[PDB]
């Protein structure tokens, strides 16, 4: 229970924009996100490209989040030890960009967005530290 506690922590720090819990076992639902920002419109259409099986498009075509066209620089998302990718939002006409992080649980997909600014490793380290304390939960 309680995946707000999960968001909340996330989003304490200020540094952070976007935050949500999305379950992706048989039927893909959000299970919490920030109200009002982008994941929490992720459909189960795009979780299925997120676990999907096809990951050669990555690097070279992308994807999307709520509907927000991203970037691939990095998909560990399935292998081991990792089980975190980490992508850029797509922007046009030099508007800022956003570093975003999706880690994988054994239920879950927690997925991070960072203000204009904030270096990715640092994305990437809260979101892999928040989906270990989720694993252990067995969740």
């Amino acid at each position: 229970a309680g995946w707000n506690a999960y968001i909340d922590n996330l989003m304490a720090d200020g540094t952070c924009q976007d935050a949500a819990i999305v379950g992706y076992k048989d039927s893909p639902s959000v299970w919490a996100a920030v109200p009002g920002k982008t994941f929490v419109n992720i459909t189960p259409a795009e979780v299925g490209v997120l676990v999907g099986k096809d990951r050669s498009s990555f690097y070279v075509n992308g994807l999307t989040l709520g509907g927000q066209k991203c970037s691939v620089i990095r998909d560990s998302l399935l292998q081991d030890g990792e089980f975190s990718m980490d992508l850029r939002t797509k922007s046009t006409g030099g508007a800022p960009t956003f570093n975003v992080t999706v880690t994988k649980t054994d239920k879950t997909l927690v997925l991070l967005m960072g203000k204009e600014g904030v270096h990715g490793g640092l994305i990437n380290k809260k979101c892999y530290e928040m989906a270990s304390h989720l694993r252990r939960s067995q969740y």
